[PDB]
């Protein structure tokens, strides 16, 4: 299939260069897998979702996505229009509140839900967890996303907007799960994108266009911005067949753009997610 006129991180994670504006990729598009958004909700009622997109939990005295960015990730993962798996099922659990905040005990409440609950679904061809969420170190909060992704979704968190090294950060610096790191338009690492040795995988983060609430859309930067583009990945690899959840993060690396971006400091990896799809 081809998305004419995509936005420019979908186009990117298509292509060999950067600077295109098309976004190729199988048709099947994440039918039969299911990408749990843990972050401040969805607005399941936009059109962007077909009715895709279900609240499964929230820790609040609401579901609603009172903030958006929950609403910005779960497009990206699978919306009609700004998402990298169009068929996907999306699954919200609502951890963060209205102002973007949650403590890590709601969060790490959320990530065991998350690993319970998909014994509640039908996702045949598998299960994902995005998180693009994160805070100081904690080992409580690393435990809990490597419990996760040992129940087996494949987990991938956001490696922090502190322009600093990802090991003083969780879930990001937990290393069985996905850490992405963020990059813009140009293969520039993002401004702000964390970076280290816990990275595993770059995706997309400095202006994307993606669903916001009121059934709107808009265009934000961060890393929690390319983590819903490697999660989406994740779902249709898994669809294909290409890969499982236990073994997605590492095969996103072996079959990613290398080399491709600047400014990657020394001893962080430079990789660009990229779902080699042949029409």
């Amino acid at each position: 299939a081809a998305q004419t006129n995509a936005p420019w991180g979908l186009a990117r994670i298509s292509s060999t260069s950067p600077g295109t504006s098309t976004y190729y990729y199988d048709e099947s598009a994440g039918q039969g897998s299911c990408v749990y958004v843990i972050d401040t909700g969805i607005e399941a009622s936009h059109p962007e979702f077909e009715g895709r997109a279900q609240m499964v939990k929230t820790y609040y005295y609401s579901s609603r996505d009172g903030n958006g960015h929950g609403t910005h990730c779960a497009g990206t993962v699978g919306s009609r229009t700004y998402g990298v798996a169009k068929k996907t099922q999306l699954f919200g659990v609502k951890v963060l509140d209205d102002n973007g905040s949650g403590q890590y005990s709601t969060i790490i409440a959320g990530m065991d839900f998350v690993a319970s609950d998909k014994n509640n679904r039908n996702c045949p061809k598998g299960v994902v967890a995005s998180l693009s969420l994160g805070g100081g170190y904690s080992s409580s909060v690393n435990s809990a996303a490597a419990r996760l992704q040992s129940s087996g979704v494949m987990v991938a968190v956001a490696a922090g907007n502190n322009n600093a090294d990802a090991r003083n950060y969780s879930p990001a610096s937990e290393p069985s799960v996905c850490t992405v790191g963020a990059s813009d338009r140009y293969d520039r690492r993002s401004s702000f994108s964390n970076y280290g040795s816990v990275l595993d995988i770059f995706g997309p983060g400095t202006d994307i266009l993606s669903t916001w609430i009121g059934g709107s859309t808009r265009s934000i930067s961060g890393t929690s911005m390319a983590t819903p583009h490697v999660a989406g990945l994740a779902a249709y690899l898994m669809t294909l067949g290409k890969t499982t959840a236990a073994s997605a993060c590492r095969y996103i690396a072996d079959t990613a753009n290398k080399g491709d971006l600047s400014n990657i400091p020394f001893g962080t990896v430079n990789l660009l997610a990229y779902n080699n799809y042949q029409a």
